[PDB]
């Protein structure tokens, strides 16, 4: 698997509508809403390139990472899912990272999940944390680990999340 | 059920090692490792009173607060379990006092699974995220939302934990 500033790269170099991060949160969000057949490619296609396929060469990486993702969510024996965001180190941006991996990940299991609305209990709880997660907002230049600490519990949160809706849902 | 502050006063004028948040969390930490028997009392009583029995009056609230612990987590329709921490509303005082409800229910759960050491999976991450949020530091006269909202989001990762533990266990 290519690295995440490559992956990064060469998306922008073809002009797709998302980066690294939210290349991840949006297929994570389909195989966790349960996604099985070969669907996700024409609606990665329509959320992130307005319609239009990847070109070769990117299409190669972006599957490997699909298959990647679905691996280790069927289990590669119990969380070994990653979330891949920026590997900046600026706390602030690993924030925003993570809220932007976020808006993927909803759109993408919503978009697997059109009744996702109607979950209740601890699903229903996960979709309103996710839903503040996209939003959380910070400031000030800390660049501390008071902000860090925190934003790790966060994040193994997010990943415990995508474990329960998989489970939930294939 | 009495409120936390009335529990609070209850246990300092009887000379109880806990305060009401280390009750709830060490009670909380028993029922998730499985406990389903009457040694919690002498447990709890080791660990908060020096092997002295609470006196009349303690006793009944303590255990109704045990049964709501124990309902509430055999899932009164997905997800009803509250941790009962401070209602303090200085968010370090909400920080010290999620941390100070972690050791407790650490204590607990290990003490009703004394090999948890050996988890791994999930159950592992779990194990390792709650033993760094009992030391989860911050600082300074922030009193925001910015520590705010990160604590409410890992706050509702302790309640999930708590039912993934009580599933795994109970």
């Amino acid at each position: 698997l290519i690295s995440h500033s490559d992956m990064n790269q060469q998306l922008k170099s073809a002009g797709i509508g998302f980066n690294a991060t939210e290349l991840h949160g949006f297929l994570s969000g389909l195989l966790c809403g349960g996604l099985k057949d070969q669907s996700w490619l024409p609606l990665l296609y329509q959320f992130s390139n307005d319609n239009h396929a990847y070109p070769t060469g990117l299409v190669q990486p972006v599957t490997e990472l699909y298959e990647q993702i679905s691996q280790t969510l069927s289990d590669v024996e119990g969380f070994t899912f990653e979330l891949g965001l920026t590997e900046d180190e600026n706390v602030f941006t690993q924030a925003d990272s993570l809220s932007d991996w976020a808006n993927q990940f909803l759109l993408g299991i919503g978009l697997a999940q059109p009744e996702l609305a109607k979950e209740k209990g601890e699903i229903g709880e996960a979709v309103d944390d996710l839903q503040d997660i996209c939003q959380l907002g910070y400031d000030e230049d800390d660049n501390e680990e008071e902000l860090a600490e925190a934003l790790e519990e966060i994040i193994e949160y997010v990943r415990t999340i995508a474990m329960l809706f998989y489970s939930h849902f294939n």
